[PDB]
């Protein structure tokens, strides 16, 4: 069985399980079951399934070098699929709630879920809640007697929290920290002093890397019973590095990838985000370029957004991206080599994760 | 130590723990720590702490009849407090997100959290996410080696899901079920056929009773190591009964308690909610009263809201409330007696829970 086909089949299985359980235990009626089915499908399907598949791919690496009964190999791959769907559903929660928080219009070439006519924000906040609850229902049902359940739930819990923290860092990244105050509306930064590489790294580390790289890699180890084969400090370091690179790419694409390819009109400039482009621009600009940036950043007006996009082009940030890319290739290859000391198989999974990120 | 004083002290302890951990592990800065402190305080404190205190009160019942070392009694009461705060923080999550979903203005005589000038919906959705994440961080840290941790996490997980499901039932309770469709905007019911006692019971059971009564009672048993002393089907039945009664009271107060005492302008009539008053009115009204109800329910216009409030007064729903109250007293006393068979101590805790609900 090709891994994707298996992964997708298990989607249907898990869907049927959750909807059947809503009918047999939660007194749900068929129309609300259908609404939840459509919500699940709309919010969980249609991406690349990179996160979930990584769990599968890591478990597959281990199966290739381990002795198991056929039924045990099937159980491990099933677990990896269910674990991969937990992560996909966790992502789905975040995208639903983030699109509402940000007033986003499109996601993957279709309207954000809250914008569907029969959903609205009033339902969609709650639908996002249900998405994350489903992660836990999946785990407790499929993994009830599993030796890794404790460790998986504790990991998942910490990743989810880190992610929420990172969302706070992200949506506040254009405020001056000294002024943040629930009681007082926030004038956006005028100095941009907090647009630094270290601060940027903090935002990305928490908002993206834990759920996108750390969780799938570690979940793949846990469902394999393989965590003690690896140095967890190395997994953390490589996860944070690769996940940073992934987010820098995303930031560049926000600004420069045409909307049909992105699936979205990018609005990071209008949203004053602490993006890689803004931080890097500010790391090389002269006084006049800085002053023009400050006059135009963070504003819906398209003439102002264009001035920022021009500032970026003429700053030749492509060069900085290529230098950043070269440094990450060094560090990621170094980490892959260190991982080979205790697990060559896992190191290869990490190499695959890196290629799929690097090329896309 | 009076139980409240202990409960409140443990709030400070847990707060310090979560904020210190954000600084030592999550790279948080002091201004964002302060923002999270104020969010926690605003959203978690100021109510009656009925839910959390019930956990304490049930654990206290058991301590009174059990032999324990002093240090064990302190550990059980500390656990009960932390467990009680999990529930308080879970409630806080729901109120934050519900107030946003419903576009509510006030909560406990103060602006809803999303309405604070330095919060906004964009932050508040996420703050509500963090609230629920904190429940899990508390459990894993305080209960890491506890024999009940599995059972507590699984229970909490199921209650939270039931609650989310119940929120879906509540916000869709004015739609015709046959028309619910994510793709199509929802004309509210014209027939009110789904305003029935059974349907009403389904909404309240899921939206309120599991988190308000079932979870605190069962948590109190789990932290006491006392769950096998009791018939869980009876706990469920009494929880659902008392929690129904609590919600009927709430519904009556929405409509008839002046706003300064409620802490809120009630909007259930404008919001077309399936409330006890609407269902009960429809259970006794004549044709002309029904037709006048349908012409005015579910509309902001204050002349229309007054017509509905008059319809309710002149229908003498006070009589139906008194009859409903009498029946619940029978059933709750019956259940309390059945609970005495295996645990007289627990039955008394349930009697206390009932009195605090019945009188308030
Ligand atoms: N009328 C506007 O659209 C202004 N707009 C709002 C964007 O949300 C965004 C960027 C900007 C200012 C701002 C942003 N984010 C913040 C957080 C704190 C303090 C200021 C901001
Ligand atoms: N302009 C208004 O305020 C109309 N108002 C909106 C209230 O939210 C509410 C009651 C009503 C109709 C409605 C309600 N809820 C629903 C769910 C599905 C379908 C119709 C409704
Ligand atoms: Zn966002
Ligand atoms: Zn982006
Ligand atoms: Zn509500
Ligand atoms: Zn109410």
């Amino acid at each position: 069985m090709a891994s994707m086909e298996r992964f997708l089949s298990v989607y249907d299985e898990v869907q049927a399980f959750l909807l059947d359980q809503l009918q047999s235990k939660y007194e749900i009626d068929p129309n609300r079951a259908r609404y939840l089915r459509i919500m699940m499908d709309t919010t969980c399907l249609g991406g690349k399934y990179f996160r979930g598949m990584t769990v599968v791919n890591v478990a597959e690496g281990f199966l290739a070098v381990t002795q198991h009964d056929e039924a045990t190999k099937e159980r491990i791959l099933h677990d990896a699929c269910v674990g991969g769907w937990m992560i996909e559903f966790l992502q789905a929660h975040y995208l639903v709630e983030d699109d509402i928080m940000d007033g986003s219009v499109m996601r993957r070439g279709k309207p954000c879920w809250y914008r569907f006519p029969g959903v609205t924000t009033q339902c969609a906040i709650n639908d996002g809640i249900i998405l994350k609850s489903w992660t836990q229902i999946m785990a407790w049902h499929y993994f009830a007697d599993r030796p890794f359940l404790k460790d998986l739930l504790c990991l998942f819990q910490k990743v989810d929290y880190a992610t929420a923290v990172g969302q706070m860092y992200d949506v506040t990244s254009m405020c001056d920290s000294n002024k943040l105050d629930p009681e007082v509306a926030q004038p956006m930064t005028t100095d941009f002093a907090e647009f630094t590489p270290a601060i940027y790294k903090r935002i990305v580390k928490y908002k993206t890397t834990f759920y996108t790289y750390l969780l799938p890699l570690v979940m793949g180890l846990l469902v394999s019973e393989a965590a003690a084969s690896v140095e967890m400090n190395l997994v953390e370091r490589v996860a944070h590095l690769i996940g940073e690179y992934f987010q820098v790419q995303d930031d560049v694409m926000d600004c420069f990838t045409p909307p049909e390819q992105l699936g979205k009109v990018g609005t990071d400039i209008e949203d004053a985000k602490c993006s890689w482009l803004a931080v890097t621009f500010l790391g090389k600009a002269n006084a006049a370029q800085v002053a023009e940036f400050k006059a135009n950043y963070g504003e819906k007006d398209p003439a102002k957004v264009a001035v920022v996009k021009r500032l970026y082009s003429k700053a030749n940030l492509q060069a900085d991206f290529a230098a950043y890319e070269a440094e990450v290739v060094r560090e990621v290859e170094s980490l892959i080599e260190q991982l080979k000391v205790k697990s060559p198989t896992f190191a290869e999974s990490v190499a695959v994760v890196w290629e799929k990120t690097h090329k896309r």
